């Protein structure tokens, strides 16, 4: 037999740190559907809803945005922002974000008029194909930078919490390694960032022990 199915024409997701589009609902997903993912917080909780197949947020269609105000980082630095995308039978997309630490929640109903039209959808698919390698390289460097940035700031935090408990020779080694990582993060060499991350870890075993205590 033959039939008409209702599926999403393009991936749907949110902007994440570094200007990346992170997908919540894959392209060509059957509706109604419902997907959620928990995110770590990195400053202001802004939920910027995106439609498209590109890895750069700026290259996708903005469907709307909202803030989740007055949120404090969860204990032990655990991921706390639960984002839910729900598409009903009528094809209406609803996006919500909840702070699992306070219970604070905000939601938006996306307007159909915010989405790309048929011709724009075809162009989007073509543009994603034509720039697949560049998009991958972009995302991979952002991912690596976000990892290294997190290690950089986390380690600096542990150094302060350790205080005089951290021996002078360890402190000197860690400080030098932090500077090397910071420098690598400003560059575009992913392997160099990974190397400097590992070198910092290697001089952090006493730091790890103190934090564990």
């Amino acid at each position: 037999s033959v039939l008409l199915l209702d599926v999403t024409p393009l991936s749907l997701g949110i902007e994440t740190m570094g200007g990346v589009m992170t997908t919540l609902i894959a392209k060509n997903t059957t509706i109604p559907t419902k997907h959620s993912q928990v995110f770590s917080m990195g400053g202001a909780v802004t939920i910027h809803v995106l439609q498209g197949e590109r890895k750069r947020a700026a290259d996708n269609k903005s469907l709307g945005q909202f803030n989740l105000d007055g949120i404090n980082p969860a204990p032990r630095g655990m991921p706390q922002i639960e984002v839910t995308f729900d598409i009903d039978a009528d094809g209406i997309l609803h996006v919500s974000a909840k702070d699992k630490n306070s219970g604070k929640e905000q939601k938006i109903t996306i307007k159909a008029s915010s989405g790309l039209n048929e011709d724009e959808i075809q162009k989007m698919v073509r543009d994603a194909e034509a720039n697949a390698e560049a998009d991958r390289k972009f995302e991979e460097l952002v991912q690596t930078r976000n990892q290294g940035d997190h290690l950089l700031h986390s380690t600096r935090k542990q150094v302060e919490e350790a205080g005089d408990k951290l021996p002078a020779d360890d402190k000197t080694a860690i400080e030098s390694a932090l500077t090397a990582l910071e420098t690598a993060l400003k560059g575009e060499d992913k392997a160099a960032i990974e190397a400097k991350m590992q070198e910092l870890a290697q001089v952090s075993q006493k730091l790890m022990e103190i934090a564990q205590q």
